[PDB]
C-alpha cells in the first residue's frame, strides 16, 4: 500500500517538504528538491534502471548522452559528472557527429560540471576521435547552432596516452561547433597525441566563446601527429585567458602550437606556455571567412609567458579563388617569451614574430597592417644562430616596433636566395632595445639583414646598448632590394670599432627620399695655406651626404679639422677648418654621415 | 499516524539520514539536507503553499522578494533562480527601493545565482524601472549598506525590448547601492532601452565591487533614451574585467558609453566594446565626493578592444559651490581601438582620449594630471576627419604619451574658436608612432592643430613615418596661444618637400625658454672672396635660430655653402663656407633650424 | 518495522526516486542523491549522532577533519562549509601537520566551498598556527605532495585578531605545501596578525598553484611581528591574479608585502594593494632551490595598481655554501603605482625598483639581469626624499627601463658611502618621462646619483620635462666610479639655466668607448683678423670633446662666433667664426658638448 509506494521509485514523490518549516514556502515532495539538480548516476544506469559502476571495462557514452538528451528536452541545465570517480568512453556517438568522429553530442543549454576524471578507453588507440561534439550534422554548412553550452569544474580529460594511426587523422577534446556563448573554465586536458584540444566556431560562424583556467599537457606524443594547435579560435570576440599548456615531447618542440586566433576581435592573454614550438598564429585565412567576413582585426597578444622553440606570433593572410583575406589592427604587448635551450637550427627558425607565407608557401598573397608590437621582452641563447626579433619572410604592409626588450641573434632576417618580400610601413623605434647575449657570435651577419625586394615607408632606428665588433654590419640592404621614402639610422654608441655599421650594396642610400644617418672612417686632406683651410676626403663616393660632422678628437696642436662637412658634385666631402701653421694636413677621422637628417 | 506525517510537508523531517553509511557521520533527516539548499520553487506558491508555474502571465517578483527576506534572516546563503524556466517580474517593489522604482530589493549576504532567465513584462513598458535594487531607503544618503552580494551563473537578464517613455525616466538592472563586497558575474544582460546595466557603490560609498566575465547586448533601442552607460563604478577598490559590451542602435553610436570610473582605485580591463559612442570616462565629479574624498586617483584602462564611434576614454574633473574634484594617476594601456565605419561628423569626434569639460560646458573647472597613455593602437578610417588621437577642450594640468600608435586625422586637436584651454605638462614623446592612413586627405589643416589660449611644461617631438605633403603644417601655435618652457620638434625625416613643417603664428618660437627645432628652405648669398668665404640668409626672420644645418647636398664643384649656420642680431643666419673660385654665390638650401637644442 | 526502518539512519536508503519520473532513469534511494553532495554538517555531531551546533564555545576542528578524511578516503570532492553559520577552531592539528603549528591537514582532491566564516578562538591568541596546512609530515623534506586542493567561495577566514606573541612564531591561513594545482578563488582573509595569508609550494616543489579574486584585509596589527608577506610563492608555474590587499597598521608600512614571486614560470597581475610597505619581491634564493632548480626566470609583475610606503618590486639572488641563485628574464609592466603620503624617511626608502641586497646585507652575490621596466607609472609626494625610480643598492647584471613615467625624487639612487655596487647593462632610454613634482626641491642633490664601484654597458639618456635648477646636476658619476663602454646623454631642453648638467668627478666622460653628451657654458676669445677668424676657449678642460654646437644666439651684427666646434691637444675647443670688421672678440657661449656622438 504505502510502504509499496514508498520502496518505488515513486517514493520520494510521496515524502513531503517544506523548506526549513517555514510556513510561508512552498509544499513540496522530497522529489522535487532532488529534480533541482542532474548527475551522471540518473542516466548510468542498466535496462531494468540498476545503477552501473563506471570503469575501465565500462563504456559511459550511452549513459552520458542520454543525460545530456535529456537535460536538453527541459531546456538545459547543467550536469554533474561526479568527482572520485572516472567514466571512461569506449564506442563513437551516432547522427550528426558520426562525420566528426564524434563521441559526445553537446547540446544548446545544457552545461557539463566535469568534477571527476574522463578517460578514453583502448578502443580509440590509433584511431581519430573529437570528444565533445557541438555540431548536429556531418557537415558542418548544413549543422544548426550550439548555444549556451559551458564545460567547468575540477576535473580532467585525459586522452589515454594513444598515439595517432595515421598523420591523416584529426582528434580533438571539445568542438563547440557553430558556437554562441560556450566556454571551458577550470578543466584539465592531460595525456593524449592529439590535432587540438579544443576549438571554438566554424569557419567565422560563432561568437562569445571562451577558455579561460585550463591546463593541457602533454597533447603531442608521437611521430605520426601531423600538427597540433591547443585551442583554434574560428569564431570572433572570443578567446584564451589565465590557461596553462606543457609539453614534454621532442616531437611537440617541433609541431605544437599554442593558439590559433582566425577571426576578428580575439584575444590570447595571460597564459603560460612551455615547451611547444610555437605561441600563436594570428591569420586571416580566405577559406575561414565566410561566417564573420574577410577581415580579421582587433587581434590582441597580451601579457603571456612562453619558452618556445620556434617562433612565438606568426601573422598570416590568403586568398582562395573567390576571397581574399585581410589581417589588420593587431597588438602584441606584454609578453615575456624566450627560446629554450636547443641547438642551432634543431628546431624551426626562433622569432618573436614571423610574416609567414600561407599554407602553400606563397610570400605574394598576404595583407597584412597596422600591426603593434609593444613592450614584449624576447631571449635567445646566444648559440642559437636562428633566432630574430622578425622573421619577415612574405608580402608585409605594415608591423610596428615600440619599446620591446630584444635579445636575440638578429632584429630583421630573412633568408637570402629564398621569397623576396615586398616591405611597406616597417617601423622599428629608437625606444626598442637590442641585447648583448650574442656579441662575439655575428661573425659574417647582419644585424639587420634586409632581403626584401623593395623596403619603402620604413623606419629602422638602430640603437645598440653594447659593443659587437663580431657583426658584419648592423644593417645591410643587398643590390637587389630598392629602398624609398625610408629613415634609416645608426647611433653611433659602441660603434667607434666597427668597420661597416650601414651598407647599402646597391647605394640605395643616394635615393631621393632615403633620409640616413651612420658613422664611417674618411680620410682627408687639407690645402697648406695658413689660416682657415678646406680640409677635403680623398675618396669621392659622398655625393648623397647632406652634412658630416666628428665623431672623434683632435690630437694636434698645429691645426684642427673642420668640426663640419658638406658635399661636392665630385662626392668629395669637404670642410673648413684652421692651421694655425700652414702645411699640408692628411687625418683619419670618425665622421656621422648624414643624409637629410 | 506515520503515514500522515511522511505525506504531510514536515514528512522528509522524519526520514532518517547518514552520509554514505558513514557510522562517524551525523544523523540526520532527509529535510536538513534538503534545507542546505534553497530556490525560487522554495517560495514561488499561492497561499496555500501549491507551487506556481513560471510564466509571462505570472509576476514573480513577491516570490523572490519572499525568498530573498527569508534567506537574509538566516544570515544569508545562495538563492538559485533554476535553468530551463523564464521568470518574469510584473510590478514595482515596495518600502525602500520603491525610490528608486525598484523591482527586487538585494539583502546582505543573499547571493543569486541566476542559471534560468529573468524577464520584464509589459507591465514596465514606457516605464522606469531598476530591477536589482540594493539600496534601503528612498534617500540613498539615509540608505543603509549592502554587503556581500553577489550575483552569478548561466542565467540572463532581458529588459523586454521596451522603449523608455520620456527621456527624464532612469532605468538600471543591478544597483547595488551603498555596496561592500557585491559582484556580478557570468551573466548576460540583454534586449532593453536602458540607462545603466549596472551600478556599483553611491558617491563614494562602498569598496570591492566588480563586474566580471559578463555580456551587455543590446541595451540601447530608441530616440528617447537620453543616455546610458552600461556600467557606472562609484565606489572605489572597485572594476570592471574581462566583459562584452555590443550595441546594434544607431542610437548606441551617439549616447552610450560602457564604463563610467568614478572613484580612486578602480579599473576597466581586458573587455571586448563594439557599436558604443564611447569606451571609458575616468572622472571625478565633486557632486559625487562625499564617500572616498575628492580625489580620483589610481584609475586603471588597461588591454581592451574596441570599436567605437566617437572617443575611447574621456577625463573630466569639476567644482560644486562647496567641494573641488581632481583627476591624477590615470593608466591607459595596451588597448587596441578603432572608430568604426562611419561619415565625417556624423557622431561625436572621434578621439582616443578627449579631455572634457563638465557637464555645463565649463572649461576653466579641471584638475587633471599625472596620466600616462602608453602602448595603445589606435585607428580611424581615412574619410573620418573628425578623428584625433587627443582632443584636448577643457583645461589640463598634465597628459604623458609614450610610446603608442596613433592612426588617424589629428594628433592634437581643440577647434579654434571654441574653448582656450590653458595646456600645462602635455608631454608627446618621439617614440609615438604617427600613421599614414590619412595621408593625403589634410589639406586645410595642422596635424597638431594647438588652439588653446596657452601652453606651457609642454613636450611635441613630432616623428613621421611617411609622406603627406596635403597637410599644411605639422604643428601650428595661432597667435593667441602663449607658448613657454616648451620643446617642439620636428624630424626631418619625410618632410623635405613641406612648405611648412611648425607654424608659429605670434613668433612664439623666439620665447627665451623656447627650445625647437623644424626643417625650413632659406635662401643664401655669399660674399665674392676666394677661399673661406660667408653665406648670409637674404631673409631676416632668424634672430631666435642659436644654430641650424644642411639638410641638402651641393650640386656645385666651384664651391660649397656652409654645413653649420649661426645667426646675426639683424635676424640673418651666417656660416663660413669655401669658394675654391671666387665668384658671389646664390643657393636655396633646405636646413634643420635650432633653437636651444 | 518499516516506520522503524525509515525513521532510522538507513530511512532514506529506503525510499525510492527516479530523477523527473524519467523511465530511462536509473532506479535509486534518497540517500544515493543526498550522498552527491557533502558539507561540515554531515560530520558535525556528538560521539552519538547529533548535531552539534557552532559557535564561539565549540571547537569545530576535529568535525572538519574528519569530514576531509572521510571525503579523501573516497577519491575526493568538495566539503560545504555552510553559509550563515560561524564555524570557531579551537585546537592544533595532530600529526605531521604539528610541526608546522597546524590546524587542519588538507589532503588531495578534497576541495573546500567556504559559503560561511571560519574564524580562530582565543585559544590561539599569542601562539602560532598556520590554519590550513598540506604538508603531511613535520619534516618538509619528508612530506607527501598536496595535489588537486582548491579552496574557493564567498566565505571569510577571520584571524580573530590576536597580535603575536613572540617576533619569532610563525603565523599563516593556507599553506598549500608541496602542491600541484592547488588553488585559493575568491575568500576574504582579515583580521589578523600574521607571517603570511597564503603560501604556495615548498623549496621549489609543486607546480600550477594559483590565488585569484581574494581579499586579504588588516592581516598585520602589532609591533611584535617580524614580517609579513601575504602570498609567498614557492613552486614555479604559479600566481597571484586579481587580488585585493589592503593594510591599516602604522607596522604594515614598515614591514608589509603583498606577494614573493620565488620561483620561474610565476606572475602577480591585477590587482591592488594599499597600506603596505612592499609590492612584490622577485628573488631566486639558494636556499630554496631544491625541487625547480638555481634559476628564476619569466617572472611577470604586470597590471597591478598599488600605494605603498617603502618599494614597489624588489630584486634579488643569492648563495649558499653549496648553491647559487640567478635571477633573469623578468618583466614590470603596466603597474600604476605611488608611494602614500608620508614623511621623509619615516619609512623604507621609496622606490620603484629596488636592487636589494641579500637577507644578510651582501651586495657582492647577486645575478640579476635581462629585466625589462615598460610602461608604469610611478609617484611620490614632493617632500619624500627618499623616492626613487630605481634604488641600485647590489651588484646588478642588467635592468632595462623603456617608457615608463617616473615623478619622484631621484631616477637612480644609492646611497654614498654605503654599498658600490658592480652594475652592468643598465639600461635607461630616452623614452623615460621624468616628472616634475619634485621641482624645486633638489638643493644639493643629483637626480642621477651614480654611486657605484663602477659603470660598463650602460645607457642613461636624460630627458627632462620641465625645468628644476634647483638640483645639483643632471647626473654625477663620483671619481670612485669606473665608467666605461657606455652613453650617457643630457638632451638640452630645460637646461639652459643649470650650472652643472652631467658631472664626471674622476673625468671618467674621457674614456675611451665613452660616448657622451650635455650642455656646458664656455667662454671663447677670436683672434682679430677680418674675415674667417678662429675662436678658442679660455679653459682647457676638452681634451675630449669630439664636437661642440652652439645652444645660443648671436646678439652681434659685426661678427658671429663658429657654430660649431673640435678640439686641439692642449685641451682647447677651436672652431671658425665671422668677423665682418676686425677685432678680437669675447663671449660667453653656451654649447652642446659631444664626445663620439
Ligand atoms: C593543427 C592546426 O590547426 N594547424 C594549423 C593550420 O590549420 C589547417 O590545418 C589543420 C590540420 O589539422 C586543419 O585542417 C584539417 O582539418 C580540416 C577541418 O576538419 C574538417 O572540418 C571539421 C569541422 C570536422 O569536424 C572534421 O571532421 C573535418 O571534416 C580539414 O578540412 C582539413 O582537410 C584537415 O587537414 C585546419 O582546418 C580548420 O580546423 C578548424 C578547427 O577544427 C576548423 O574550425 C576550420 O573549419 C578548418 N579550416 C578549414 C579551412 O577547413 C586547417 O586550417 C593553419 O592553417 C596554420 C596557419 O594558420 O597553422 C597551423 O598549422
Ligand atoms: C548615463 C550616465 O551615466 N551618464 C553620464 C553622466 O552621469 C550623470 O548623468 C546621469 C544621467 O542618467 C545620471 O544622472 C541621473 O541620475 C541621477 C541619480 O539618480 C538618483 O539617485 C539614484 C541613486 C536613485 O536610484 C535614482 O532613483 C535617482 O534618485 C539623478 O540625480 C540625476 O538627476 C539624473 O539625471 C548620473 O547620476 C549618477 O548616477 C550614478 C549611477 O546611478 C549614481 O551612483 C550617482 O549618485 C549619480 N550622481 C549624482 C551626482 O547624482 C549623473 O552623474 C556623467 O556625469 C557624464 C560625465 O562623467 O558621463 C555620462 O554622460
Ligand atoms: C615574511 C616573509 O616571507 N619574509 C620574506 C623573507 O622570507 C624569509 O623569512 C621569512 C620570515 O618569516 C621566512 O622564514 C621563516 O620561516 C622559515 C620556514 O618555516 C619552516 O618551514 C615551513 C615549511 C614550516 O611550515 C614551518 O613550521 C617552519 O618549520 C624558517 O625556516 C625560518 O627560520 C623563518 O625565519 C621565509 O622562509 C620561507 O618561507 C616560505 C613560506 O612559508 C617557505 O616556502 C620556504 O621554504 C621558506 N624558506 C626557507 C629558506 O626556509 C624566509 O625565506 C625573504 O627571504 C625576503 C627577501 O626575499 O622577503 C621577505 O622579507
Ligand atoms: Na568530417
Ligand atoms: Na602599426
Ligand atoms: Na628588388
Ligand atoms: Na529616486
Ligand atoms: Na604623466
Ligand atoms: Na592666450
Ligand atoms: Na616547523
Ligand atoms: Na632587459
Ligand atoms: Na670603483
Amino acid at each position: 500500500q504505502f510502504r509499496a509506494i514508498i520502496e518505488s521509485p515513486e517514493g520520494a514523490g510521496h515524502v513531503g517538504y517544506q523548506y526549513r518549516r517555514n510556513t510561508g514556502s512552498t509544499m513540496r515532495m522530497v522529489s522535487d528538491v532532488l529534480d533541482e539538480r542532474v548527475s551522471l548516476w540518473d542516466f548510468h544506469c542498466d535496462p531494468s534502471g540498476n545503477v552501473i559502476q563506471p570503469g575501465p571495462n565500462v563504456d559511459s557514452r550511452q549513459y552520458l548522452q542520454a543525460a545530456i538528451d535529456y537535460v536538453s528536452s527541459n531546456g538545459g541545465g547543467t550536469i554533474t559528472i561526479p568527482a572520485g570517480y572516472t567514466w571512461y568512453l569506449g564506442s563513437y556517438g551516432v547522427g550528426g557527429i558520426a562525420g566528426h568522429s564524434g563521441i559526445i553530442q553537446l547540446r544548446s543549454n545544457v552545461n557539463l560540471n566535469i568534477e571527476g576524471r574522463i578517460h578514453l578507453s583502448p578502443f580509440f588507440d590509433l584511431k581519430p576521435f573529437q570528444v565533445f561534439v557541438g555540431f548536429d550534422n556531418g557537415d558542418p554548412a548544413s549543422s544548426g547552432n550550439l548555444e549556451n553550452c559551458h564545460i567547468y569544474g575540477h576535473g580532467v580529460v585525459d586522452f589515454g596516452g594513444y598515439e595517432f594511426g595515421a598523420s591523416s587523422q584529426l582528434r580533438n577534446g571539445v568542438a563547440f561547433g557553430r558556437s554562441y556563448n560556450c566556454s571551458v573554465t577550470g578543466i584539465t586536458f592531460q595525456n593524449g597525441d592529439v590535432t587540438w584540444a579544443i576549438t571554438l566556431g566554424w569557419n567565422g560562424y560563432g561568437s562569445n566563446c571562451y577558455v579561460r583556467k585550463c591546463r593541457f599537457i602533454n597533447l603531442v606524443n608521437s611521430s605520426v601527429n601531423a600538427a597540433h594547435s591547443t585551442v583554434y579560435v574560428n569564431c570572433p570576440y572570443s578567446g584564451v585567458e589565465s590557461c596553462y599548456f606543457s609539453m614534454s615531447s621532442s616531437f611537440a618542440r617541433n609541431i605544437a602550437c599554442s593558439v590559433q586566433l582566425h577571426q576578428h576581435d580575439t584575444f590570447y592573454r595571460g597564459s603560460t606556455v612551455n615547451g611547444y614550438c610555437r605561441g600563436a598564429y594570428v591569420v586571416m585565412h580566405a577559406a575561414e571567412a565566410a561566417g564573420a567576413g574577410s577581415y580579421a582585426y582587433n587581434m590582441q597578444v597580451e601579457n603571456n609567458i612562453a619558452v618556445i622553440y620556434g617562433q612565438f606570433v606568426i601573422l598570416g593572410s590568403d586568398v582562395t579563388a573567390t576571397v581574399s583575406g585581410h589581417l589588420n589592427d593587431v597588438i602584441v604587448s606584454g609578453n615575456i617569451v624566450s627560446i629554450g635551450e636547443r641547438a642551432a637550427f634543431s628546431a624551426p627558425f626562433g622569432a618573436f614574430i614571423d610574416i609567414g607565407p600561407d599554407n602553400s608557401g606563397a610570400s605574394n598573397v598576404q595583407d597584412i597592417q597596422r600591426v603593434l608590437v609593444t613592450g614584449n621582452s624576447f631571449y635567445a641563447p646566444a648559440n642559437i644562430t636562428d633566432s630574430a626579433a622578425i622573421t619577415l619572410r612574405a608580402n608585409l604592409n605594415g608591423c610596428t616596433f615600440i619599446a620591446n626588450n630584444f635579445d636575440c641573434r638578429y632584429m630583421v632576417y630573412n633568408a637570402p636566395g629564398t621569397t623576396s618580400p615586398v616591405v611597406q610601413n616597417l617601423v622599428w623605434d629608437k625606444s626598442n632595445v637590442i641585447g648583448g647575449t650574442h656579441a662575439n657570435q655575428r661573425a659574417g651577419q647582419n644585424l639587420f639583414d634586409m632581403q626584401f625586394a623593395s623596403v619603402v615607408n620604413s623606419t629602422i632606428e638602430v640603437q645598440l646598448s653594447c659593443e659587437d665588433l663580431s657583426m658584419f654590419s648592423c644593417i645591410l640592404f643587398p643590390a637587389s632590394c630598392q629602398l624609398s621614402y625610408s629613415k634609416i639610422t645608426v647611433d653611433s654608441a659602441w660603434t667607434k670599432s666597427m668597420s661597416n655599421t650601414a651598407v647599402f650594396e646597391g647605394n640605395q642610400q643616394a635615393g631621393a627620399n632615403v633620409y640616413v644617418s651612420y658613422p664611417a672612417t674618411v680620410n682627408l686632406t687639407s690645402y697648406n695655406t695658413q689660416g682657415a683651410v678646406p680640409f677635403f676626403s680623398t675618396d669621392t663616393n659622398y655625393a648623397w651626404v647632406t652634412s658630416a660632422y666628428s665623431l672623434s678628437i683632435n690630437e694636434n696642436l698645429d691645426f684642427s679639422p673642420p668640426a663640419t662637412y658638406t658635399n661636392k658634385a665630385n662626392g668629395q666631402l669637404v670642410g673648413v677648418g684652421y692651421n694655425e701653421i700652414g702645411g699640408v694636413r692628411s687625418v683619419s677621422v670618425r665622421l656621422m654621415l648624414q643624409r637629410q637628417v
